[PDB]
């Protein structure tokens, strides 16, 4: 079997994608985050404390005639972001774009974070990270491309995210028509659960390539690339009047700039991410003060190559026996 799913930016900056999940029967469509660094699928339903939904479309398991309780089993998460949800479980039907999982573990939400509440356009996570980071307790639950995978022609999933534009997931098959040259693969390890590779180092604008090992993350449901500080730092300095603020969070730099690119390696391949990529914009409304997309990842404790790096490669995220990563420029 394959699926085939288009995923939109919720917004004008792609600060996130969002994908149509059917989920019970008859189908319940939510819009849900897929997220390549979680592992568990949870939904604003109508379990969720009333005052913490706020125009999101709930799940209703009492209308699914195929919903199941499944029976003493609870789940709660915190994000990278500082943001969170928890709640209990149900099993049901999940389908994406036409790939179909039974008894699937739905996680439904009792209470959420702020954050949540405050994104209408968000009706829930699908993660695709390892399901050995599944919070489900007693008994932890399996991502949806786990349950798949076994049914799908080949077992992988792509990832493929637009700038300021539609983009596309990918059950089961590559392909071939979405990317130019060729895919280059690169080792994953699975240890802390993640799609967690090393890229071979970066450049900055039309410089020179520095080779040097960077480990991190390939992490859809991140907003921003998180690289070291070293990096970070080399990249901004190519920007008349960008300094790091402590006060917004991170690099701002003035919104009458235009941005370098940024490479990354893969191997001895090369990603190129467009100058406007790194643009998110006015810090606050009518500010000509503007927000980076490349920022450093210095206490995060990991390097994330989130939606900003993503969506200038096409991705395969490989689950064969020993997963592995490839990226192709598109």
């Amino acid at each position: 079997s394959t699926g085939s799913a288009t995923t939109t930016p919720i917004d004008s900056l792609d600060d996130a994608y969002i994908t149509p999940v059917q989920i019970g029967t008859p189908a319940q469509t939510l819009n849900l985050d897929f997220d390549t660094g979680s592992s568990d699928l949870w939904v604003f339903s109508s379990e969720t404390t009333a005052s913490e939904v706020d125009g999101q479309t709930i799940y209703t398991p009492s209308k699914s005639t195929t919903a199941k309780l499944l029976s003493g089993a609870t789940w709660s998460i915190s994000y990278g972001d500082g943001s969170s949800s928890s709640g209990d479980v149900y099993t049901d039907t999940v389908s994406v774009g036409g790939l179909t999982v039974t008894g699937q573990a739905v996680e439904s939400a009792k209470k959420v974070s702020s954050s949540f509440t405050e994104d209408s356009t968000i009706d829930g996570l699908l993660g695709l990270a390892f399901s050995t980071l599944n919070t489900v307790s007693p008994t932890q639950q399996k991502t949806f491309f786990d349950n798949a995978k076994a049914s799908l022609d080949s077992p992988v999933f792509t990832a493929d995210l637009g700038y300021h534009a539609p983009g596309t997931y990918n059950f089961g098959f590559i392909d071939t028509t979405a990317y130019t040259g060729s895919i280059t693969y690169t080792a994953v390890s699975t240890k802390q659960g993640f799609w967690e590779w090393t890229s071979t180092g970066y450049a900055v604008g039309s410089g020179t390539f520095k080779s040097t090992s960077i480990d991190g993350i390939a992490d859809t449901g991140t907003t921003l690339l998180y690289l070291p500080a070293t990096v970070v730092s080399a990249y901004w300095a190519q920007v008349s009047g960008a300094k790091s603020s402590s006060s917004v969070g991170g690099y701002v730099f003035p919104c009458s700039a235009t941005l370098p690119s940024f490479t990354f390696g893969v191997g001895s391949a090369r990603i190129v991410i467009p100058g406007d990529y790194i643009d998110f914009g006015p810090i606050s409304t009518g500010s000509s003060s503007c927000f980076g997309g490349i920022q450093s990842s210095a206490g995060i404790g990991i390097n994330i190559f989130g939606d900003v790096a993503l969506k200038a490669a096409f991705v395969v995220f490989n689950g064969a026996t020993t997963p592995t990563l490839g990226f192709a420029s598109k």
